[PDB]
C-alpha cells in the first residue's frame, strides 16, 4: 500500500494543529493516524480515520512542545510504510 501523500500540519495554536494528507493511490479501508510528545515513547495516540478523512484536527495538546505525528494506509492484513512528521506547539 502506498503511504499517504501531502502531509503537512497546519494551524498551529499553543494548544491545537490540523494534520491534512492527500488521500493514498489505492484503495484503502482506512488511515491510521498515532500522535504524541516526540521524546516521550509512551505518549501515543492513535485514531482510526474511515477512508474518505483526509484531515484531522487534534486539540489539548502541550505548549511549546515538539510532537510527532505518523500515518499508515490500510486495507485488511496490509498497510503501508509510515510517513512522519514532527511539529512544535
Amino acid at each position: 500500500l502506498d503511504a499517504p501523500s501531502q502531509i503537512e500540519v497546519k494551524d498551529v495554536t499553543d494548544t491545537t494543529a490540523l494534520i491534512t494528507w492527500f488521500k493514498p493511490l489505492a484503495e484503502i479501508d482506512g488511515i491510521e493516524l498515532t500522535y504524541g510528545i516526540k521524546d516521550v515513547p509512551g505518549d501515543r495516540t492513535t485514531i482510526d480515520l474511515t477512508e474518505d478523512e483526509n484531515q484531522y484536527s487534534i486539540g489539548n495538546l502541550k505548549p511549546d512542545t515538539e510532537y510527532e505525528v505518523s500515518l499508515i494506509s490500510r486495507r485488511g492484513d496490509m498497510s503501508s510504510n509510515p510517513a512522519k512528521e514532527t511539529f512544535t506547539t
